[PDB]
Order: C-alpha cells, then sequence, then structure tokens
C-alpha cells in the first residue's frame, strides 16, 4: 500500500470547500454563544439578509450575510463569507480563523494546540466525507438504516470541533472511522474474574447471552483455547474489545494484566460489524437481529466506558423499560428505549488505587450489548438516525425535503407526526415520570413508514438518563438514576437538548429548503405541547411549576463548555402560551 | 498475524524478573535523590551489606540489603528485596511500588497515570529485551558496532521511567523500537520552500548532499514524480521522515499542508536503516559510509526536533569541529565530534502563530544528517556506545569484565586508557575552550582496538553544546552556542553528567564484578585529572577558580526533575587534592 494513499482525500479544492463550511459553522456557533459579536454593516449580498463584520486578530476581517433567527441563531450562507487581511482577499481557512480568535476563545496556551488539532481532524474527516462516493439527498432519504448511518456528514450540529477522532492514526482512520464504512471484527479477550464483572437483565444470564452472541462452537473453542494454554476457563469471562483499544491501550497500559494472564487475547471474532456514528458502538452486519456491541475506546472526541456504571447498567435499563411498558400513554404512542441488556467491566486496580476520583483511566476496558431495533419494527418500516433530518449532501441538497416528498404529506402534517413521535413522549416522560434522556440526533432513531415518522427509539440510556425525583423507589442496583436538581434545571432537556440543541438547526434547514417558515414551526410545536397538556389535564400543577411557555430559558453554551474542558435566551414558544 | 503475538513477550516469569529489577532501580535512585529515606535495620542477608527498611503506603514494607557508596549511591542486590503487605509476602511489582509512593513522588493526580504508563511501558520493553534471543556478555563484548547498539537493555541508568516510547502502539513497537532491530526505510516527502529550509556545512550544498544520500536516479525519480502530478520540483526540497511520524502526525495534524500540497508524500526510500538507541536516529545498513539520519518523532520518552535550531545546526557544528581540529592537544588525543553536517526544517506557521513560546508543536517536522564514524576509524578498530560499559545481559553477566579480559590489560590500565579517551578531553574542552557537551553513555562512542579504548567520538552537538563564555567570537549563524552561566554551574558537565550521571553507575559494576574497588577508581580518576593539570600548568588560574577537587558538588536530581516535568554531594575525588 503506497503511504500517500491514506491522505489521497486531502486535495486543494475539496479542502477549500470544507474549510469554508467550517468557518461558517464556527462564525455561527461562536456568535450564538456570545464569543463573537458581529457588527452590522448594512444590507446583505443576498436580499433579505443583512451584512455583518468581524474585526479580528489585528488585520483579519470577515464580512458575511446573516439572518438572526430565534434563540440568537445566526443563519449564514457559506458563499457569502468574505475574508480580507488588511484589505487583501484571503482564502477561508478554519484552523487560521480559530487562531485569529484565540484570545476570544480563552484557551490556556497548551490546550490551544490540542483544540487546533481537533479542528484539523474535523476538517480532515470532512474532506474525506465530501470526497467519498456517496448517495445524494434523494437516494439517501430512501436508503436502508445502515447506509444512512454511515453516510452522515455533519456530526454534532452545535460543536465546531465535533469530529476529532484524535488517537486514530491515518491507517486507523480508514479502518475504524464510521464514515469509511469498513467492516470491523471485534477482538475477543478472556478476562479474569479477579478483575472482570458481568451484569445483565434479570431474565437472562451470561451463558444465554454468549450462546446467542457467539454460539456454542465459538464459546467451546474459546474455553478450549484457554485450557490448551494451561489456563482455567472457570476463572474467565469472554469480553469483546475494539481492535484499536487492544493494540493501543490494553496490550500496553494493561501490560501487567496481560503478563499475569488476567487478560488473554483470543483473537478476532468471525462476525463483521460496522461502526455507528458513536464510533465505539458496532452493528452486526453478518447476522440478523444480533445486539449492538458498545466497547471502550480511548480517543479524544469532544470529551471511554466505565465498569462502575457497567455494574448497574442493565438494572437501570430494566427499570426504565418496565416503567415505559406499564404506562398506557407511552404504550399507545410507541416510544421505546433500546435496552442495554448486559454489560461487562474489567477493573484496573492500579489506576483505581492511584486515583480516588472520576477519571478516563478507570474507563478503558468495558463492553455492553444493546437491543437491535430492526427486530422491533414491521415489514414496510425502516429506521433512520434522527441526525438524518439535518443532513445535507456534498452537492448542498438537504435530505429532509426529499423525505417529506416521499411521504406524500405536506410539511405541516409530516412535522406534526415527527413532533408527536419525538418531542411529545419526552415531555410526557418528564411530566409523568420526571424521566429525562439525552435526546439528540445521534441518540434518537426514528421508525419510518413509507417516508412518515411513526415513532422513536431512544438509545444511550444508563449513562444519560435521570429520574428528577429523589423520592422515586428504585431497585438497589439502579439507585444512581435518581437526581436532585435545581428548579431552573428540570426542563433543560427540552430547552437545552431539544430546542437549542437540535430544533435550532432543524428550522435553519426548514427555512433554507422553504419547507416551512420558522414561526410556523414554533407554532406547530407549541400546539403539540398544548394538545398534550389538554389531554392530560390533571398535571396542571406541574405544567405551571415547570412552564414550557416561560418567556425565556437557560442557555447552555456547548462550545464554551468544550473550550473550558450566558444570559437567558427568549423561548421560541412563549408567544403561544 | 494473530493479534496476541504482539505481546507474546509478556509472560508471568519474565514479568516478575523485570519488575524485581525495576523495583531495585526505583528504590536505589529515589533514595539517592532523597525521595526515599531507608531506615537501617541491622546486618544484611549478604555479608558486607546492611539491611534497610522502607515503610510505605500504610501497610507496604520493603526490606533490602544496601551498601551506600560515594555520591549517596545505594547499591542494592535485586534478590535481597523483600516486600510484605501487613506481614504478608507479596511479589515485587514496580507499578505498584510507584503507587505506594505516590504521595512522596509529588505528582498532580493527572500527571500520575501518565508516569504510571511510562513505568509500564518501561517494563513492557524490559520484558521484551530480556526475553529476546540475544548475545551474552562475552559474545557482545566482541560484537560489531550495530549488534552492540541494538542489544543494549538498560537505557538511561538514572531515570527510572527511562523507556516509555508512549505513542508507539503494540505493532509500532515491533517495527520501530531500537531493541526489535527491525530494518526501517525512511519516508520521503517533498516539502515546499514556502515552509521548508535547509542548512549545511560551508563546503557542501543541498544538491551534493542528495547526490550522496539518494543518488541521481532516486532524486531524478522524485522530481519526475512531482512534475508528473502537476507540481514544480523547483518549489520543493526532499525531506526524510520517520514513517511513524508521517502516519501519526504529519498526514493528520499537518493536513492543511498536505491538502495544499505544501507536503507531498513520495513514499519509502530504497535503503534500509536501523533505529539507534535514540529511537529517532537511523544508521544505514544497506550501504557503506552513509550518514545517519535523525528525524523528528513525537513520542513521549522522558521529555521531537526543532527547525529553529535546524537553521544554525551545521554552523554550530562547523565551528566546534574547526576548533577541535586546530587544537594540538585535542589533535594528539584523537577526541572528535561527529558533525551534524546538514539539517532541514518544515515550519508550521499555524502553531507558530498560535504559540509565541517554546513548544514541542514547533518541532514536529525536521531532519538532520550526521557523520558516520565507521568512515573515521581504521581496520582492526571497532566502535561501541559508551552505554555498553554498563551493560548487564539477561543472565546477569556484565559486559565490562569481558571487554577488559579481551584487551589483555589489567583493569587499572584499561580504565586509565578509558578515562584519558573520555574524561580528559572533556576537561580540556572545558579549561581551554569553556566548551561543554552532554557526555552520557548514549552520546559517546568509543573507538576500541582489540578490547582497548583508544579514543572517543561525541555526538548530539548543536542541541547539547555550549561555550561558557559570552565573549567568544562566533560566526553569525552559531551565536546561540555562547552561554552566560553562574559560577557554581560551570563544572556541572563533569560533576553532574560524568561523575553522578555515569561514573556512579560504572563503579557499581566495577564493584559487583570485583574488577576494582571504588576508592581505587576515584584515585585513578583524580590522578588522570591531576596529570592533565600538570601537563597544562598555565591554566592554574582556572583550575583554582573551577576546582574539580572541591569538597562537595551540586547534585541534580534527574528523577525529581522528570517528576516535576538537594544538598550538595561530597566530591569523590576531594580527598585526592
Ligand atoms: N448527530 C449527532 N448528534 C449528537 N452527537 C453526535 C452526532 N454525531 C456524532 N455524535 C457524537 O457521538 C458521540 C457522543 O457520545 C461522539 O462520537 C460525537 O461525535
Ligand atoms: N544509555 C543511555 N544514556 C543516556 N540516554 C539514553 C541511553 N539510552 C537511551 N537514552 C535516551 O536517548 C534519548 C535521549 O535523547 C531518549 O530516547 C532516551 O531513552
Amino acid at each position: 500500500p503506497h503511504p500517500a494513499e491514506i491522505v489521497a482525500h486531502l486535495q486543494p479544492e475539496i479542502w477549500n470547500k470544507v474549510n469554508r463550511l467550517l468557518v461558517r459553522k464556527a462564525i455561527s456557533e461562536y456568535a450564538h454563544e456570545w464569543l463573537l459579536e458581529p457588527q452590522r454593516l448594512g444590507p446583505g449580498e443576498t436580499p433579505g439578509f443583512e451584512r455583518f463584520r468581524l474585526t479580528l486578530a489585528d488585520g483579519a476581517q470577515y464580512d458575511f450575510d446573516a439572518q438572526v433567527m430565534a434563540m440568537r441563531h445566526w443563519r449564514i450562507p457559506p458563499e457569502s463569507i468574505v475574508k480580507t487581511v488588511a484589505g487583501v482577499p484571503a482564502p477561508l481557512d478554519a484552523l487560521q480563523f480559530v487562531i485569529e480568535i484565540r484570545d476570544k476563545l480563552g484557551l490556556p496556551v497548551d490546550r490551544l494546540p490540542i483544540y487546533m488539532d481537533e479542528i484539523t481532524s474535523t476538517l480532515h474527516g470532512s474532506a474525506y466525507k465530501h470526497g467519498r462516493t456517496t448517495l445524494g439527498a434523494a437516494a439517501l432519504a430512501r436508503a436502508d438504516y445502515q447506509t444512512i448511518e454511515t453516510s452522515m456528514i455533519e456530526g454534532h450540529p452545535s460543536f465546531v470541533a465535533n469530529n476529532g477522532r484524535l488517537g486514530f492514526d491515518a491507517e486507523d482512520y480508514h479502518g475504524y472511522a464510521p464514515e469509511a464504512a469498513t467492516p470491523v471484527r471485534l477482538m475477543w479477550l478472556a478476562v479474569h474474574k479477579d478483575n472482570a464483572h458481568f451484569s445483565c437483565l434479570s431474565d437472562m444470564d451470561y451463558d444465554s447471552l454468549m450462546s446467542e452472541e457467539l454460539g456454542e462452537s465459538a464459546v467451546t473453542d474459546f474455553a478450549a483455547r484457554l485450557r490448551e494454554q494451561g489456563l482455567h476457563p472457570a476463572d474467565y469471562y469472554f469480553m469483546p474489545a475494539h481492535p484499536w483499544q487492544w493494540f493501543n491501550k490494553l496490550s500496553l497500559a494493561f501490560a501487567p494484566y496481560v503478563a499475569q494472564r488476567k487478560i488473554v487475547c483470543l483473537g478476532y471474532g468471525e462476525e463483521q460489524y460496522l461502526a455507528q456514528q458513536s464510533i465505539r458502538t458496532f452493528f452486526n452486519i453478518s447476522r440478523p437481529g444480533k445486539r449492538y456491541v458498545k466497547t471502550s475506546l480511548s480517543i479524544l472526541n469532544m470529551g471511554g466506558l466505565s465498569p462502575y456504571y457497567m455494574a448497574g447498567t442493565p438494572a437501570i435499563n430494566e427499570y426504565i423499560h418496565d416503567l415505559i411498558s406499564a404506562d398506557p400513554w407511552l404504550r399507545a404512542n410507541g416510544f421505546r428505549i433500546l435496552r442495554e441488556v448486559a454489560s461487562m467491566g474489567f477493573r484496573n486496580y492500579y489506576y483505581e488505587a492511584a486515583i480516588d476520583t472520576d477519571t478516563p483511566y478507570k474507563k478503558m476496558f468495558s463492553a455492553l450489548w444493546r437491543e437491535n431495533p430492526l427486530t422491533l419494527i414491521a415489514p414496510g418500516q425502516n429506521l433512520m438516525t434522527m441526525a438524518a433530518l439535518l443532513h445535507v449532501d456534498p452537492q448542498g441538497r438537504a435530505l429532509l425535503p426529499e423525505l417529506i416528498q416521499a411521504s406524500g404529506l405536506d410539511a405541516g402534517t409530516w412535522l406534526e407526526r415527527y413532533v408527536d413521535a419525538y418531542l411529545t413522549p419526552l415531555i410526557h416522560c418528564f411530566y409523568a415520570h420526571d424521566l429525562v434522556f439525552m435526546p439528540h440526533g445521534e441518540n434518537v432513531i426514528l421508525v419510518i413508514q413509507d417516508g412518515v415518522p411513526v415513532r422513536a427509539f431512544m438509545k444511550d440510556i444508563a449513562e444519560e438518563s435521570s429520574i428528577l425525583n429523589p423520592q422515586v423507589r428504585l431497585p438497589q442496583a439502579a439507585q444512581r438514576l435518581a437526581a436532585d436538581v435545581p428548579e431552573a434545571y428540570k426542563l433543560l432537556t427540552i430547552f437545552v437538548d431539544v430546542f437549542e440543541g437540535y430544533f435550532r438547526h432543524l428550522t435553519q434547514i426548514l427555512v433554507e429548503t422553504e419547507l416551512m417558515p420558522e414561526h410556523d414551526f414554533w407554532r406547530l410545536v407549541a400546539g403539540r405541547i398544548a394538545a398534550y397538556q389538554q389531554a392530560h389535564p390533571q398535571r396542571l400543577d406541574k405544567y405551571r411549576r415547570y412552564d414550557l411557555f416561560a418567556p425565556d430559558m437557560i442557555h447552555s453554551c456547548l462550545n464554551r463548555l468544550q473550550l473550558a474542558n450566558a444570559p437567558n435566551l427568549p423561548n421560541p414558544i412563549a408567544c403561544f402560551r
């Protein structure tokens, strides 16, 4: 393999294209979070926009068109952005922009080059994604679950430096990046019960999980392998790992355990998987209806996987699932979690003895198995990550209109179906159960039926969910699920993760594609919320206490939070109270 | 390739062996630096030693034999060390020891796991080196230059965490670790003159260097390659890089430059190299008398390579070489530097604009060529790293006695030859020229003639050398060479880098192998120094001002300095004044 081929995707014209796209996002999102305060100049190059200026690193100047939409959202046509340096035209360069605003960023000058490296890696991935052979909007909107999953481009829509994958070298990138869509086999390891522990749903056990996941031959073959090298299979579980994790972290940092045979490399599994958008979660493409496998993966990307939550994970999941199943409204709506049914943690007592506090060092060797949603839908239904609604192909065409065209519904009707499948159950979960998730594009999977959103699956459960009520009666293993939260913070999941985190980006698509005016979308959302409250009038106490129609709401600045690693925003639905 | 094979060297018995060796070193070196204060218990298991105790992490206890030699040196027989935890026998475990002394180490609890990872990697390498097929002491003492180079085991003899190679994953390790002795081909890159700059000796040029290093075919083929992809060779130099650096750092962090064709990957060179003990320096094994190539390599090991010194490197080297050549005493002794004859730096203007201060980020893409010493010795001479004198094979046999046996000389005579080849020229360089180096085991190469040390080569010149006289008249390019140093610090090179850094470990070998008593070695050294001063009586002013026979000397604590990343010691030669 010629050593140049790993960066063949890095060419001048494509680099320039993705840089312009990222400068737009950086300007939009930093402005949104008050890191940038653009100065209005006059009317825009495009009619209906106004022109703004940023005057930066003593020389650098960026003029652009913007329309400032709800929640202080800067809608910026990428082609409108004009950089000059002391009166001279200069190409848009996203790394250079971040440098020009380094003082405004507030980065200790030793985390700065790290953040620069994340921007660069984000660009490098973006170049690859825009250059690769891929389906356009029309075709993608009609494509299967996994084709859609691996064809996503944007990543998290608010984080500028959202796609770092720092730790993957150039070859790792092509084997393991979700966007390379290269089948991956998991690494199987025998893990000593001195170090390893397993948890699962009450109706299952380790042996039945393995029977299902590996089969009798593979499991027999593993025990034999161990016994054949003089070891006692009775002392071990079998545990999957990301191959990168094995070569980069476990064979090395965990050398004492390998040396002492507390970890034994058994080799690659037979079945092939595709990396999901989360990178560390894998979908089995070899065989039907098998669970996802989520592994620990020590790369930097905005922020591994811990065994101390791997003790209580299935129990948290069993509780939430039984709760949702026993609720007649949720039953009727069809909203459902995908259970993390079994988890396993290898505990590194060296790191645990050295560090008493929370650390990524305790989270380097864990696995869980997650329910496969294909098994839970009907013929004539398909699945897609909710991130797909925000998708724009390399030609600049949005997926959403193509999906709505295929459904045969007007945008209003389609959007109502979507809101009641996605937003309404979250609101019910909060009002009825104080139960909250992390409801972003990557954690939500929509069940689609001939173009129409019918219902939603929620994933990423044990690590993201809370019951906002310390009095809730929880099984002993699930206790962490309960949380005691300031009043102002209870509705954050809607205000922060739904409205500002996801809907803010959706309406920009709605407006660019002329599917619906912004005011019409917020009115639609307010109406779905109001219709819910009317159908469940007995929780008026809670509707008034936690007012979704309050004039303003807490603004969490995601990038500023990543950079550290604001005043209230007006509520877009306030005027519909 | 089975994924388990990369850690086949990690087995229980070998792991235990290398752990015991590292615990010994950690105890010895930390005690030496006052991090540990062992408490005398009584007489040793071995007669002539005393027994000491360390009482640690509330439970852990280590008893051991020691003999405290000059410069507060703790000579500790590895097999004498006995660990108990609350009265119960426990295996020696070096990672565990470091944890047990974490409070004494004074590490912010976020650098701690990093230091732990360095210890672990040091152990992992040590396991490999002790397990590999290798020459014993007798054979090694008679072996060729490169066999000796790749067969070194210890590394830096004072640093506990001396062999980290953090950044190499498990496969990288087998391709690129000096001890794996796997031939390496360099990666060739076309580097744009917008970014790249070249310096060399006044009697040479870029084109003659390349003619010699690559040849006309390879250089022609490179220009053609560039021209063939639509580029202009007139705009570029050709630059070598470590293949790991390309896959891990340059193709990724330098993506904008790759994308903009400021860096073009040309592929692997035809000629094969072996990694030297420095890891980033390569010796050409394909063809006779070619230069070493030193490349930038962004791994963690105790502390890359910078282009801002790559501008002045050959000029510093040309100055020092002409100085040594013009000096009749140095001429007569035969001491010589190996010139860094040409250097090249690629400048990353993104990092340079973001960070005004010294950083590893500015040092990621550089190369230099160094003079090959094989070209500078006679038939019947051989070369060996001075680190070889400290070498102990996996059977516990020392190389030094075997070398002395082969020479036919008594230890006293051999040692005198050695001191006058190594130490005396350093002393002259200081007294006559205020010229100092970094004279450790890895920077010094001895010319050996049928077992006898005849003279020494010094390498690592531009980055390590200083003229301790701000008044020295230096060519404009070499100005950094001059230094203005506190009085107490002028003789550091002898007191710190020679006596405490290297001789302290040598006498432990001399004593373990019964080659010479410690007092006899110091008397020998004092005599060589005194004989030098008598032969050059006109610098008595300087002998008195910088007294090598002062009662005590500054003690630099290397590990404490690495950990952060003491009172004076008695001078071992004071009593010979
Ligand atoms: N559309 C998306 N929305 C939210 N997070 C995303 C999205 N795509 C990828 N991610 C994230 O998934 C992981 C967060 O757990 C990270 O890898 C981060 O990239
Ligand atoms: N014997 C030695 N003496 C001093 N430094 C050594 C020795 N062996 C290896 N090194 C060091 O060489 C480099 C220091 O520039 C590091 O890779 C470090 O390991």
